[PDB]
């Protein structure tokens, strides 16, 4: 049965949401999002209204991608879908999509920036990121854009992963957090990349939680690459060969060879086990980085690691990515996914 919708204007656009959602207030950065009190579940929720979802093929495909991703993610440490609705009564008038998720009070960026983090806080926070990433990667999904701002956290330090990378050139330019957590292979388009790019991001985050400082705050791509290589050393012959970009390979070979630095001398006073894990994450060769599944079993997480409570994901069919469809087809697929949504228990 259809709920009653009511409307209000929240900064230049009309929100039409079901009555269960009250006290809407904008929170901007994450898209077009409102905090809301959900009266049926008693939860504080985030309601995102999609922005012109079917105005182009790329937009319509994006909207479907986003809904597909969110409907599949059911894990404590990954943002999931509480609800999805449109005020539209049929396909013909279907033109707006609204998404409802948990609203966690803060992001990791405000945590590291405002509070001192004990080594035990670091254990728990990274543990949770890895636990959710094992789940994410097990579905063959790559986040691609892991940074402190898309790690939501509550009062109890419980964490969910948000905003799967699904950026323009300018946004990646200069002295910007948008690029500081990016694996060098994506940053510079070295090769066809995979899910361990997400592990490099975790390395940078973990480092920053331990020291309270960005690990590689490059002023631009090249400066950042230098910051990276000073720490991990320049590529060996084996890696140079795996860079499929001739042009990128040729550039990296112009650099004075440097060895990998001693991580105990960079992360002074840190847990030796934390140092070890960092050395295994911040490996230049992605083939050799530690996987999230492998990381969870590392000694650093002895306290939180529970092999029976680190679930993988159901199969995720993303063959739609290969498909070229018409706006109307992408829109009909999105509609079918809206109409068949069943709330969680
Ligand atoms: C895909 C995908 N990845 N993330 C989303 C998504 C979709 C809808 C929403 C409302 C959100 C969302 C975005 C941010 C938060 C959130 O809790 N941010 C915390 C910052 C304010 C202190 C919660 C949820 C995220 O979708």
């Amino acid at each position: 049965e259809r709920p009653t919708f009511y409307r209000q204007e929240l900064n230049k656009t009309i929100w039409e949401v079901p009555e269960r959602y009250q006290n809407l207030s904008p929170v901007g950065a994450y898209g077009s999002v409102c905090a809301a009190f959900d009266t049926k579940t008693g939860l504080r929720v985030a309601v995102k209204k999609l922005s012109r979802p079917f105005q182009s093929i790329i937009h319509a495909k994006r909207t479907y991608r986003e809904l597909r991703l969110l409907k599949h993610m059911k894990h404590e440490n990954v943002i999931g879908l509480l609800d999805v609705f449109t005020p539209a009564r049929s396909l013909e008038e279907f033109n707006d999509v609204y998404l409802v998720t948990h609203l966690m009070g803060a992001d990791l960026n405000n945590i590291v920036k405002c509070q001192k983090l004990t080594d035990d806080h670091v254990q728990f926070l990274i543990y949770q990121i890895l636990r959710g990433l094992k789940y994410i990667h097990s579905a063959d999904i790559i986040h691609r854009d892991l940074k402190p701002s898309n790690l939501a956290v509550n009062e109890d330090c419980e964490l969910k992963i948000l905003d799967f990378g699904l950026h323009t050139d300018d946004e990646m330019t200069g002295y910007v957090a948008t690029r500081w957590y990016r694996a060098p292979e994506i940053m510079l388009n070295w090769m066809h990349y995979n899910q361990t790019v997400d592990i490099w991001s975790v390395g940078c985050i973990m480092a920053e939680l331990l020291t309270g400082r960005t690990l590689f705050p490059g002023t631009d791509h090249i400066d950042q690459l230098k910051l990276i290589l000073r720490l991990v050393g320049t590529p060996g012959a084996e890696l140079l060969k795996k860079i499929s970009s001739e042009s990128a390979r040729n550039y990296i070979q112009s650099l004075t060879q440097m060895p990998k630095m001693n991580f105990a001398n960079v992360f002074i006073g840190a847990n030796p086990l934390a140092v070890d894990l960092l050395e295994k994450m911040l490996v230049l060769d992605s083939d050799k980085r530690i996987t999230a599944a492998q990381a969870l079993a590392h000694a650093y997480f002895a306290q939180y690691h529970d092999p029976d409570d680190e679930p993988v994901a159901d199969p995720y069919d993303q063959s739609f990515e290969s498909r070229d469809l018409l706006i109307d087809e992408w829109k009909s697929l999105t509609y079918d996914e809206v109409i068949s949504f069943v709330p969680p228990p």
